[PDB]
């Protein structure tokens, strides 16, 4: 049902007294659409090699020349190939496309093995790529192992060696658009991780603070799933809590108000970040909301107190350093480091977010600092995960660029932001950078070898360079904007 398979039987069809019948269908596969998987490209590969060398003897066609020479590029073009399976199925269906029947199919007809879409280039390249892709995913696996060696890798370092130049032949093909979804689905998770660990591990801090940070730790990334480091990282800070952050029992609204401080306030009261519940008659002290309490604080992570910076007609956090700062980031890196580091975790980008647009459009400048971080916050946290230098990030990005005027764009004036401002502030730091060069690159390669069969065949222009050039223009702009 693939391109492929339409390939095989329209050449099993016969008909090669009459070497235009034979190209009309060679030039329909190179513009077919068809998708292929390698175990359906496995099972073709032989006979579509022989049809196409055979194709070449008896027609002496530089359509079937072209075929025949670059039917391996052709073929993995197209391909769907299930990541969750690895690298495996596809080493696999190029040690078929390798074989010693290519080669003595490909000499017998007089062509080569070497073109650079050949048997000899794909095996070579997508065997290094492969190589290249499972060094990527051999990074933290887990919560736990990121917890335990809290790299901060940058979004744009993972996929590096999987789009460099010597791969530009390979990039526009699906299977390493795919792979790039893949990798990135697999490993961006882990750096707000990191991020937070750093802070919960950083000794000049307060214990307030680095009590906090384990507790979006243990929210954001473990959930029930018990960890007995973080677990004691937690008990150590909530014990050295300074007791002047705590309302004095007897108060009024003493006791634990939103679902954070309950969840807060029961963690700190068992010493035990997996605690999130208070059961009645259980006495649990809540953290001041009141504007004393910034003091007991690290003056660049208030934040991380979200129940103090959402208590808004009480207390004034200073979001400006970070709200600077995430303005000034050019990279993934550099803005998601901005916001973790000041207590902007996901979750809290998301409460924010709320109760400053709740006061909407009367707000204050400092009051608009922290929309400002958390608005922006909210969506970088949303495309991290799917960061990375390919067409599913750009697919993604677009998604998300799509809901910001309808989310934001009567609320922009009064962020005291200009028209469009968030996605200028966005785009600044997570706009797609696919290196897009690499399709005219690919281009320019398959052109040189359907040059090359011109030449072979005395021609100057080919049937075979207009359906190619038709069928590379398409999915240039289709699939990238080119
Ligand atoms: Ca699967
Ligand atoms: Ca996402
Ligand atoms: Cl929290
Ligand atoms: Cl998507
Ligand atoms: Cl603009
Ligand atoms: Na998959
Ligand atoms: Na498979
Ligand atoms: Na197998
Ligand atoms: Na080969
Ligand atoms: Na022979
Ligand atoms: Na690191
Ligand atoms: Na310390
Ligand atoms: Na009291
Ligand atoms: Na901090
Ligand atoms: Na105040
Ligand atoms: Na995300
Ligand atoms: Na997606
Ligand atoms: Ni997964």
């Amino acid at each position: 049902p693939g391109s492929m398979e339409a390939l095989v039987r329209a050449l099993e069809e016969a008909d090669h007294a009459v070497a235009t019948v034979v190209q009309s269908r060679i030039l329909e596969f190179f513009m077919a659409a068809g998708r292929e998987t390698p175990a359906g490209v496995r099972g073709l590969w032989a006979r579509a090699l022989r049809l196409a060398c055979r194709a070449y003897v008896e027609t002496g066609t530089c359509e079937a020349a072209v075929l025949a020479e670059n039917l391996a590029g052709l073929a993995l073009w197209r391909l769907r190939h299930d990541w969750d399976e690895g690298t495996a199925p596809l080493l696999e269906l190029l040690g078929v496309v390798n074989g010693d029947d290519t080669t003595a199919a490909l000499t017998e007809a007089g062509l080569r093995t070497s073109a650079e879409f050949g048997p000899d280039a794909m095996f070579r390249l997508v065997s290094e790529w492969c190589a290249a892709f499972d060094e990527a995913l051999a990074g933290a696996r887990s919560a736990d192992d990121v917890l335990a060696a809290p790299r901060v890798v940058p979004p744009e370092q993972t996929a590096r060696a999987l789009v460099q130049p010597r791969f530009a032949t390979l990039y526009d093909m699906d299977f390493v658009q795919d792979g790039l979804r893949y990798v990135a689905q697999h490993t961006n998770w882990a750096l707000p991780l990191a991020l937070a660990v750093r802070q919960m591990q950083n000794e000049g801090l307060k214990p307030l603070t680095r009590a906090l940070f384990a507790l979006t730790i243990a929210d954001e990334f473990f959930h029930d799933r018990q960890n007995p480091t973080l677990r004691e990282q937690f008990a150590e800070a909530a014990r050295a809590v300074d007791e002047a952050a705590l309302v004095p029992v007897g108060e009024v609204n003493a006791t634990p108000r939103t679902a954070v401080e309950v969840r807060v306030s029961a963690a700190l009261a068992h010493g035990d970040a997996y605690v999130r519940e208070l059961r009645p008659g259980t006495v649990a002290r809540r953290l001041r909301t009141d504007q004393g309490v910034l003091a007991l604080l690290d003056p660049g992570a208030q934040a991380v107190h979200v129940a103090a910076a959402a208590d808004l007609d009480h207390t004034q956090v200073d979001a400006t350093g970070v709200w600077e700062a995430v303005q000034a980031s050019a990279s993934p890196l550099q803005v998601v480091e901005a916001l973790v580091t000041a207590g902007f975790t996901r979750r809290h980008c998301d409460l924010l977010e709320r109760a400053v647009l709740d006061r909407a459009p009367r707000l204050t400048d400092a009051q608009r600092a922290v929309g400002c971080t958390a608005v922006v916050g909210g969506v970088v946290h949303r495309l991290l995960d799917d960061y990375g230098p390919g067409l599913d990030y750009v697919r993604a990005y677009t998604d998300v660029a799509d809901t910001l005027e309808p989310l934001y764009g009567d609320v922009t004036a009064a962020l005291g932001l200009p028209e469009k401002g968030v996605e200028h502030v966005v785009r600044h730091c997570m706009a797609p950078r696919p290196p897009t060069e690499h399709v005219g690159a690919a281009r320019a390669a398959l052109l040189r070898e359907v040059a090359a069969a011109e030449r072979r065949a005395g021609l100057a222009h080919s049937a075979a360079r207009e359906a190619l050039n038709t069928w590379l223009a398409f999915r240039a702009q289709s699939r990238w904007g080119l």
